């Protein structure tokens, strides 16, 4: 009876997909066995670097290869992984880092990043090596190893996932003006969110997807899927317009996750008059961030192929999902429909559902919800209490059940 | 309630209302929405429980294919009803053993002269049955002991739809040497009812054709078809002619044919009259399949074909076969096992076996059922080796394919 995890899922969809090309990455490809031995060749230099099991690992990295077999090693063997962000602060990755208890930093060997470990090593306490991901520049000679060497080093091995508890923490997302709270991301929550996305999101059979996004922070939330799916994935380094459009003509792209800047610089290029995007079936995008109007343009020229989800990091993207049919002209200003997997209500102050039309507080209740805040009980408790999950974000409901984003509590 | 998981019953209520006006029911002239098929069953478990046949009442079915089945089965899947379904055309023997086993105490039939007069030897038979429940008028030979249940359902309101939030291990259904009762948990089916939606071939907006019993089997492709936003037009019964008919003219795209169904079609002059291009995924593999019938419907239909297969402990997604997946090689192929669970071939001792060599398909995972009804021996046997030992052998493939070769 116990639950298989993440890391079961991707282990097994490369393998059953080992001749089949799942990752495109400028020069280079790799297939689901390809892959899989690099993974299995990362834990191995992971576990002997002292960055293994029971050692909080942090990701300061743009999108590379490695970066999915760091993250492939990761979800694998539950290695509990914190993602920093390229252009954060450097008090507040202090303050992550510190919070975390991280002790190895994974960085991505340019400049920027480089100056940020070095700060990092001062700062954070906790932190004691630097795993670079290339050959190690000369600034960080004497605190940093080559992990992508230590790698090649090792013999590929037969690719197997640790048998972790649905509790086991896995992960921390911090993510203001204040102190980023460390949300627990828990194997069940993340295997919840998985298969949600596979069951109720519109995803193309086999679905060839670009990434033109962070892997560093919506990798595996994609590419697992993708290759559960049977699809590859072709990540993009760069976001570049015409490049973009070039690929999905190219590529026969069927699926991509946009933010709105991406949308509209799409929207707004010449070549999205001259390509052929008719590949493009699903194309994914956040919640309450792309205007409207310029989402109906998008419609108006591309086709309804646009498909909205909604997520807190406390429950992970699938909370609400506007369905690609369903996006109406109404519906614009809508975040989705709440999922079935998933108890999601509107209360009010005192806890009560609100009636249909009036505006109150989306809670969600289920396996889902991530496992609170690192070492905050008090936050934890006020936000995770009587059997729901504040979100903290106000809506109210139509009559055929489509959330509608007002505000927030604070505002 | 904070992390708790959901269930079955939470889906379809969900499913329904969001397509309240979307028509989601079709059987012959009863064409209801999703609204309406709501409506109908909370007014059935407001009569349930006032029959003394909801909560806590162990409930059987005996019945052909009404579109007021679907309408039960929905009341026993939000609140949590313990239901078993008796085989239309089972032995009485078998029949009074699954009723005395499960304690069932009131059985919903179909008013047709054979069920009532098995009805009647039942009520002889199992002493625990206490009252008959008729879908329809009564016949005269029940009315001494029978309810029409469609009549007292109609008496109450429609009541908003409320799935009762029950424990994963909740019996809410009895599966059945001697026919032994798996014990369905609110956790087991809602596994698989998520593995469907996931690892299937659904098409889009199902538009399924149920040939097949609405009992046994009906709630198992209803409730994905209508969360995928599809509808599902029901036979009352097999008739090759009709099913080629309704394929061609209500735009078939998703069909269970079972593999005598399946040849019956092939074989029949309709099958070059009528369309059969809408037709997008065949879901068959209820009991095993013939390979050279296998090659030649893929020959005369194209790869639209996609076998499950699954026992009743682990309700139907053990293993898959994909639609491309179907090469001639791999026609004796059951599938290739699910992520979502751990399939794995074991030896006697319980170890993996090699690529190549025969072990026994052994499954882990929450979609294992919780034993069997008062049979502690089998349920130590057949479950509780840390795995299922299903009691196939099977033999895997390069790519990973399970060959079934052989039964203990």
């Amino acid at each position: 009876r116990s639950p298989t995890h993440n890391g079961h899922l991707l282990v097994g969809a490369l393998k059953r997909h080992q001749n089949k090309p799942v990752l495109f990455l400028g020069d280079t490809r790799l297939t689901g066995g390809q892959l899989a031995d690099r993974i299995s060749q990362y834990i191995q230099a992971f576990e002997a670097l002292g960055a293994g099991t029971g050692v909080a690992v942090g990701l300061l990295s743009l999108n590379r290869p490695e970066v999915l077999m760091i993250i492939g090693a990761g979800q694998a063997r539950g290695y509990r992984r914190t993602a920093l962000h390229p252009l954060g602060s450097l008090a507040d990755h202090a303050y992550v880092l510190n919070d975390a208890g991280i002790s190895s930093l994974i960085i991505d060997p340019n400049p920027m990043f480089v100056e940020r470990a070095l700060a990092l090593l001062e700062q954070v306490d906790s932190l004691q090596q630097i795993l670079t991901i290339g050959p190690v520049p000369d600034a960080l000679k004497h605190v940093a190893v080559d992990l992508s060497a230590e790698a090649a080093k090792y013999q590929p091995q037969p690719l197997v996932a640790a048998d972790l508890p649905p509790d086991q923490v896995i992960g921390l997302t911090y993510t203001t003006t204040g102190k980023p709270k460390g949300v627990i991301g828990t194997a069940q929550s993340i295997a919840t969110m998985t298969s949600i996305q596979l069951a109720e999101w519109e995803w193309p059979a086999n679905p060839r997807f670009l990434m033109c996004t962070p892997l560093s922070h919506a990798g595996a939330a994609f590419f697992t899927p993708t290759v559960i799916k049977g699809g590859e994935m072709i990540v993009l380094a760069k976001f570049d317009p015409a490049e973009v459009l070039r690929i999905i003509e190219e590529q026969r792209i069927t699926a991509t996750m946009l933010v709105p800047s991406m949308l509209y610089a799409l929207l707004d290029h010449p070549d999205s008059h001259t390509r052929d995007l008719s590949s493009l079936e699903t194309v994914y995008y956040g919640a309450s961030a792309i205007n409207p109007v310029r989402l109906a343009e998008a419609i108006r020229r591309f086709g309804p192929i646009f498909a909205q989800y909604y997520g807190q990091s406390e429950a992970p993207m699938v909370i609400t999902y506007l369905a690609k049919g369903d996006h109406d002209e109404k519906r614009l200003t809508s975040c989705g429909r709440p999922t079935l997997f998933a108890r999601v209500a509107l209360l009010d102050e005192h806890g009560k559902p609100v009636k249909q039309g009036e505006v109150g507080e989306i809670c969600v209740s289920g396996p889902l919800l991530a496992g609170g805040y690192w070492n905050l009980p008090d936050e934890t408790s006020r936000t995770f209490k009587d059997g729901w999950l504040h979100t903290g974000d106000l809506a109210r409901e139509d009559s055929d059940g489509f959330y509608y984003i007002v505000d927030r509590v604070k505002d």
